Parts: C-alpha cells; sequence; structure tokens
C-alpha cells in the first residue's frame, strides 16, 4: 500500500499527478524537507480504486514530501527534472554501439573493446561482407535492419520537432567523428553509416539482418561472443523501412553532412528500384537461423512510408500518384515497427501542400483526426490517463504506449492540434517512471524503483550489480511469451503482467526502438 506517482519528478509549468488506491476522497499536503505545508488538495475518484491528487499549481522547484493518509513520497520539481533521464535514454544507443572501443572515459562500468568485428557470410553463399557498426538491437547482440529504421526514424523526427530540449544533453560524445552534429545527430549518423552496408550494391536490395546463427548464452559479454555472423537474405520490408529511414536522413542531414545526405539520398533510390522489381514477400527465418524474425505480412504500410520519404526528400508532385491511393487503405494508421503508416502520413502532410492534392491531403488531416479522438476516449477513461486498453498490454507495451503519445506530438505540427496531446504526453512520462499499478520506473537508473536486471547481456555478463542506466523495458505483457512470465504472472491484469527478472524477454527486454519514442516524448515535454 503506497503512493504512485513519476519517480523521476515534475516540471515547474507542468501537471502534476499522485495516484493511490483508496475507497473515498482523502486530504493531501506537500512539504518542503523541514515539513512545512505548500500545498494543499483532496484526492478524487478516477476509476475502480484509484484516486488521484493534482498539485499542477504547485510551482516553486524543490524536493517536496507529499503526504497523503499515514503515507509519504518523496517528489520533485524542476525547470528541467527529465533532462538526466533524456541524457541517459539518448546514451543507450551510444552503449548498444557494434564494433566500436567503448572508453572508461565515456562508458564507466559498462566499458568494452570492438565486438562482432568479423565479416559475415551471405546465406545459402560463399560470399563474405563487412557490416560493422551500428547498434545491438536490443538484449541480444544482433543487428536488425526493420526495427533499426524506426529507432533513426524517431531520432531525426525527435531533432527535427525539438533541438532546442536535445542541446542540452550530451552523448557519448569522444566515440563519435568531430565537428560534432548536434546530440540526435551524431547518435544516429552510427546507425544509419551500418545501414548503408545493408544494401546489396548489385540489385539495392537490404539483407533483412546481420546475426550470429542462434542466441548465444545471457551471460555473454559483447567481446567473447564469436560464432560466425550470417546475413540472412533481403527481404522487402528491410528494403522499404531502408529506403524510408534513409530518406528522411537525406533531408535532415543536408545541412550538417552533405555527403553522408547525398549517399543517403542514392541509396533511397536504388532501394526504391528494387521494390518496384520485387514481389511482396514476408521473412521468415531460413534453417538454421533462430534469431529474431521480425516478420510482417502486410508490407502495403511499409511501401507507403518508402514513397512519401521520397515524396517530401524531392518536393516532386509526381510522387503522390503512388501516395495517395495508399493513403486511401484501411492500414493501422500506427508507427512501427511493423505497422508503419503514420511515419508515412507525417511524410505526406509535411510536404509542400503544391505537390499534393489539397483533397486528398484533408481526408488524410481528418483521419488523423479522428485517430487521435480514439486514443483520447481510451486516456480519458484509464485512470492513468494513458492511450492504452487491456488488450494493448503486449510484448513492448512501453512503445505502443510512447508512439501513441508520440502520434499527439507529431500531428502539433501538420496542423492537427488535439486538446489532449500535452495530457497524455506527461501521463505516458509519469507511467514510465512509476505512474502505474506496479509502483515501477521502467527505466534503469532512474526512480525509487528503478529496473536492476533487465534481459540485456552486457547487463547480465558483467560483475557491476547496476545494470547500464537509461534503458527503456519493453514492460507488462498479458500474453506471458516466456517461462518467468507463465510461472510468476498467471491471472495477474495486464498492467501487472510485469517481472523484473533478466530470464524475461517477453517484459523486461530493452531495444532500440523502445528508447526512440521514450526520447522524442521527453523531449517534447521538456520544449513544451
Ligand atoms: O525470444 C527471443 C529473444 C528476444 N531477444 C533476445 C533473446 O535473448 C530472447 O531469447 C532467447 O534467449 C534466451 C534467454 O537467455 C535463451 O534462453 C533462448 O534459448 C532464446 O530463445
Ligand atoms: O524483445 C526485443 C527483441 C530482441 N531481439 C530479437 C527480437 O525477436 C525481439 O523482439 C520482439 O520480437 C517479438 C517476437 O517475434 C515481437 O513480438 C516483438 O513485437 C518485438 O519487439
Ligand atoms: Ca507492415
Ligand atoms: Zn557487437
Amino acid at each position: 500500500k503506497s503512493i504512485f506517482y513519476n519517480q523521476v519528478g515534475y516540471l515547474i509549468s507542468g501537471d502534476k499527478r499522485f495516484w493511490i488506491q483508496a475507497h473515498e476522497p482523502q486530504p493531501f499536503a506537500l512539504r518542503t524537507p523541514e515539513g512545512q505545508a505548500v500545498f494543499a488538495g483532496m484526492t478524487k475518484p478516477v476509476g475502480g480504486n484509484w484516486y488521484v491528487g493534482d498539485f499542477t499549481a504547485l510551482r516553486v522547484p524543490g524536493t517536496y514530501t507529499l503526504t497523503v493518509g499515514t503515507l509519504e513520497a518523496r517528489v520533485v520539481i524542476h525547470r528541467r527534472a527529465y533532462r538526466d533521464v533524456l541524457e541517459a535514454m539518448l546514451r543507450f544507443f551510444d552503449y548498444q554501439l557494434c564494433g566500436v572501443v567503448l572508453p572508461e572515459d565515456e562508458a564507466g562500468p559498462w566499458a568494452h573493446g570492438a565486438c562482432h568485428t568479423s565479416d559475415a557470410k551471405v546465406f545459402g553463399t560463399e560470399r563474405a561482407l563487412a557490416c560493422p557498426g551500428g547498434w545491438h538491437d536490443a538484449g541480444d547482440y544482433g543487428k536488425y535492419t526493420v526495427p533499426a529504421a524506426k529507432a533513426v526514424a524517431d531520432l531525426l523526427l525527435a531533432h527535427e520537432y525539438f533541438p532546442a530540449a536535445l542541446a542540452h544533453v550530451r552523448p557519448m560524445r569522444s566515440v563519435h567523428r568531430a565537428p560534432h552534429l548536434p546530440p540526435a545527430l551524431e547518435v544516429a549518423r552510427e546507425e544509419i553509416a551500418w545501414l548503408l552496408t545493408m544494401q546489396d550494391p548489385a540489385t539495392g536490395g537490404v539483407y533483412h539482418k546481420v546475426t550470429t546463427p542462434s542466441f548465444p548464452p545471457l551471460d555473454t559479454r559483447p567481446e567473447d561472443d564469436d560464432a560466425p555472423l550470417v546475413l540472412s537474405p533481403i527481404s522487402y520490408a528491410a528494403t522499404a523501412t531502408f529506403c524510408a529511414a534513409m530518406a528522411h536522413a537525406a533531408l535532415v542531414y543536408r545541412p550538417f553532412d552533405p555527403a553522408l545526405s547525398s549517399c543517403c539520398a542514392d541509396a533511397a533510390r536504388r532501394a526504391y528500384a528494387w521494390l518496384g522489381a520485387h514481389e511482396m514477400q514476408p521473412f521468415h527465418n531460413p534453417d538454421g537461423i533462430l534469431t529474431g524474425e521480425y516478420g510482417d505480412a502486410e508490407l502495403r504500410d511499409e511501401l507507403l512510408w518508402a514513397s512519401c520519404a521520397l515524396l517530401r526528400m524531392t518536393g516532386d508532385s509526381a510522387w503522390a500518384r503512388v501516395c495517395e491511393p495508399l493513403l486511401d487503405l484501411d492500414l493501422p494508421w500506427e508507427l512501427g515497427w511493423a505497422d508503419v503508416a503514420l511515419y508515412g502520413v507525417m511524410d505526406y502532410l509535411r510536404t509542400p501542400r503544391a505537390a499534393v492534392s489539397d483533397d486528398v491531403r484533408n481526408k488524410v488531416k481528418s483521419r488523423l483526426l479522428r485517430e487521435l479522438d480514439a486514443l483520447a476516449a481510451m486516456a480519458e477513461s484509464h485512470p492513468f490517463g494513458i492511450p492504452m486498453r487491456d488488450d494493448d498490454f503486449i510484448w513492448g507495451s512501453n512503445m505502443v504506449l510512447l508512439n501513441r503519445a508520440m502520434a499527439f506530438l507529431l500531428a502539433e505540427g501538420v496542423g492537427v492540434l488535439h486538446p489532449a496531446a500535452h495530457t497524455v504526453a506527461q501521463r505516458a512520462a509519469d507511467y514510465l517512471f512509476g505512474a502505474n499499478p506496479l509502483g515501477q520506473c521502467y527505466v534503469t537508473g532512474f526512480g525509487q524503483r528503478p529496473v536492476r536486471h533487465p534481459h540485456h547481456r552486457p547487463s547480465v555478463a558483467d560483475d557491476v550489480d547496476h545494470p547500464v542506466p537509461g534503458m527503456v523495458v519493453g514492460g507488462p505483457n498479458r500474453h506471458l511469451q516466456d517461462e518467468i512470465a507463465r510461472a510468476q504472472l498467471a491471472g495477474r491484469p495486464a498492467m501487472e503482467a510485469y517481472i523484473d527478472h533478466q530470464d524475461s524477454y517477453s517484459t523486461n527486454e530493452v531495444a532500440v526502438y523502445w528508447n526512440s519514442p521514450a526520447v522524442f516524448v521527453i523531449a517534447a515535454l521538456l520544449e513544451a
């Protein structure tokens, strides 16, 4: 029996809330560290056992003691409460670096030598290839094209939308090339550079992944993983998500790295030439390969994103001939990793009005507004005010929640101003930081109940005790898709289907595409 609140803190000019399981409204106070009362209010019902306490009006920064009943919590008010967590969430990408020496001056206890240096065999051939750099996908050391495209798309979007907030954070600056680009672009260049090695120079097709034939033991240090590396076959999705992320990078890097920008635009075109010459065939793990499949039977949403990305890159009206029919389909307007349509929607809507049908544009703008209203309706009925239903608590539910928060924020930039946008973003950060039924801070190294045992090979393998900070875990998953979850979590409601245990990969794994929308959301809150 306790207080559920944002364990990282609150913004001076932002919404401040706490939750408790109660039966009636209770008086509550916020005190200074000495004990003097500064704010007083009454709790109020929100659904079931849930009562809220809103202390938004308390604008004087500081470390306050919140008291309700006999319970006590330590809360923090600061003009930049989330800067530290944002910096850590952005440094996670530098911790995930493959084939790069991470020095102790930058990485501290989690420093290591260059891992996965050896070349990879192209599956079913004797041909080898060097595909170095990039990020280890998650808790495993695999490098997967499809989810990598989402991680890049998100960081580029965060820099485009919130560069002022991102300017206050510092990545592992000493491992990147000089002159130093803005923080998010410096971190994302590494993954973009790697992604280019994945494209077949012969055809323009992109390899789905570069992984060892199977998952090594959970206790493997990055440099001790020495099984042969295999390039899984070229896939439609890998190629289409690559084209999309590459054209986006071409626009963003134009004033910062013109050579990379040019290199990315040509790589996107060749990848689009591959799409029109090939069939929409889903990927399936070939015999022997037992690593993450990242499969998807629906590939029109990837074509939509790759077309719209090139439409925004070129600014050519000719591309709308291909976008506009795809924009008419009943595809889920989502932010990945498998349903990517919203990225295409965004790219289309952020293209000059002259190159698009003003009527298709309005229909697209209207669908998005209805989509936001549906997310807003869910948040209005959820006691934590998050656009979530019990059935949305799936594998990587924190990404579902963050992508939804991110959907509201992206829309603010294409004239779709929902009155719920900022509340939803605040509630999503509160949830992530401990305002959930488990009182769990879903980020490592932060809050009073941080994640101590994630499914992360460098954090399990090392003898440090504390895991790498700034890692966002998948979160509660009702399907119980691992032995530890099947064992400990049967019968538990959707939001409580989480376990802080290293073997629970379905609720406790970390990932590059789970940290990326967190970076967007946190930067949005700081900026506004
Ligand atoms: O479900 C597949 C994996 C999700 N990403 C990283 C992997 O570590 C997860 O996989 C499995 O790793 C296990 C945990 O040690 C090992 O037990 C298994 O034999 C793999 O399925
Ligand atoms: O758990 C994060 C990923 C670690 N590397 C291997 C991938 O299989 C893991 O991914 C997720 O895989 C799941 C199994 O197909 C899919 O259910 C999830 O939506 C992915 O996050
Ligand atoms: Ca898809
Ligand atoms: Zn590596």
